[PDB]
């Protein structure tokens, strides 16, 4: 039920530019982590601002949107226990500057517009992200040969 | 156009299981060749068969069938100068027994049955297997920072 | 000669299972600890009673030892300055959860009772653990020949 | 059952000083093969020169003896359809030279005489080698979880 | 000119000795920092009392600088936004006892006397140690292709 | 003597554009060979006419010289027993798409106008290619710790 948690992941431009597709994903394998949902593609502005609604009365919104049309992304949907609040420390910090060396964005990125992932807030915001990325028919259900060896 | 060639690469339920699918990823990343579509989905048996139809008169025809839908895939089309070549010689000969150490099926398997990935044969094939897995909506078209360091 | 401080490790069931021993002992290598024991061997309820000793009024303590008995583990002894404390630190908190990211729990991990490593305690519980692990003659006693690179 | 035949891989004094031990191990878990017994020793000259009984007659029999016995080595047994001869690929061309990258030898040393590990030459001289290093209560059998996805 | 901010970073003997030279070369290329330039070389005494002026009335201060000239350093400069302290952190604590795994120190060494690398302190030493390991002709200036994928 | 045989290897521009100067480092370091020379620098055209006056009298060589000259290069002397050979060996086929899966070239690049990497030919060159690129006062001499566990 808790081990049912799921979290949205989405790999940003500058994380495809850069090559980090593999390690990305690969961090997230080696953790014991389920992997539900996956694809490569180029978000429509559309999209973007439905994603980002939050910052529509914020400063400078239209480059950020812009910047985000600016190349594809990899968004992707993981699967396990308090994966949420695991996938954020994973990540690291939002602004790399404070992220830790063995995080995601503390190994590949410097300054905070160009931070490479982005990863879902809390449970509620991953249920409203997951829907706006994905299909309920893109979600795939499997069960992983190691399970017991992960869970209890 | 040479530069554009496209291959069909998928990884198999093993893969999948095994997780291997970032180190896969991270193989084709590395060498310099451009990722144009990628999705997780799981396979009908309409799929497969259509996928496999030159294997329809073996007899192993519709185990190899069962098995291919008995887990997700990872389907994915990478480009870039002799892909479809190229991308053959990466994942190794396709007996892992042959394989060697270096290339992908050489380094993590042992059995025909259970040897990870899948790679297109030809241009030919390759351009029916594309075809057959992605929509034309799904390839992204898109440029590489570093094309310049990597394409004369 | 502090040195010369001895802790024991072992890789649980999960991590055998998961493949992770070569990983873990790289870890350890890396560091420049030096390697004093190592086996492979299937436990004991006995051996894990003897090890588990003060949980044994736990309501727990059954599904412990028969978890420790389901697999087999890598036991084995690493010698170093402050080993027992720094080889703590390498593999996290007990809780994976609350394991950072460059540990091996961080890293490889998920719940608790599936966190894939032991590492003692302090210096008289390593001592303790040893003794029941490993015969005198089980204790290899060499010099690295980067030691002086190493130590001050 | 061809999926369960053995060889005996030691990791020699170099290997052992030179901090190749998790590297190696992990080369044979990576690709699916099974650790069936590991060890870490000193190995005596009287052991020595069972193992190295054919060269008997040879002038540098002697130093064989001597270098094999200046270290700790690591024996260990691994399981798996035609590992013996898989093995033997994994490890390169007894020349390191000779050894091509992607191998433990190519990858990993340069001379002849440290050439950092030992795979058993065919299943009848695994058979030997087996015996000659471990003891029938220190093979361990045991089940990996990811078998199905492993072989047919 | 905050993007433009430049640290010295250097390996030293025990780094060389112990072959971490690409592997600390890595992690500071993964993470975006740019090489600007970079030389192996074995210090005079002469050119560790003025880099180590600092600490000339300390006891360890002649120790330090004879254990400094015992074998070859690896100076290099590295470039980008926020380095002196981002490269502090990426090195971890001074004293590998406090280092976190995931750093540097933290993952590759045990005592402070063997901390195999130095990293500016600050902008203003960062300044004066640029300034007494290289020439103003060995700095490199050259505009990275992923440049925009790093900074906005 | 023969194990004092030397090699001239350079990192092209793009290879360190494309950030593949540590892990061609740690290559080589791993391998056992000992790092003799280093720096970062621009190459002058004076320069690379000198390194490539072969093709003086070939088509496009003004274009080889330009491209040589468009980004800072990392020349790089390794000393060992037929480092020119292996070395050649590691490095892969001079033409990318002829290299295999675990050879630098093979690992990295596609098109023989983009091959990251150059390595001395043979002795003779190496030696005409040391002198040209390195002052005597550039090479270092020392001993690895590790050395009498790397050759006979």
């Amino acid at each position: 039920a808790a081990n049912k948690e799921r979290t949205f992941i989405m790999v940003k431009p500058d994380g495809v530019q850069r090559g980090l597709v593999g390690k990305i994903i690969e961090r997230f394998e080696q953790k014991g982590f389920k992997l539900v949902a996956l694809k490569f593609t180029w978000a429509s502005k559309e999209l973007l601002e439905k994603h980002y609604a939050d910052l529509s009365a914020r400063p400078f919104f239209p480059g950020l949107v812009n910047y985000m049309n600016s190349g594809p992304v990899v968004p992707m949907v993981w699967e396990g226990l308090n994966v949420v609040k695991t996938g954020r420390q994973m990540l690291g910090a939002t602004n790399p500057a404070d992220s830790l060396p063995g995080t995601i964005r503390g190994d590949f990125c410097i300054q905070v517009g160009r931070n490479i992932i982005h990863g879902s807030d809390a449970v509620e915001s991953a249920e409203k992200e997951i829907a706006l990325w994905f299909n309920e028919k893109e979600l795939v259900t499997w069960t992983p040969a190691a399970k017991d060896w992960i869970y209890e």
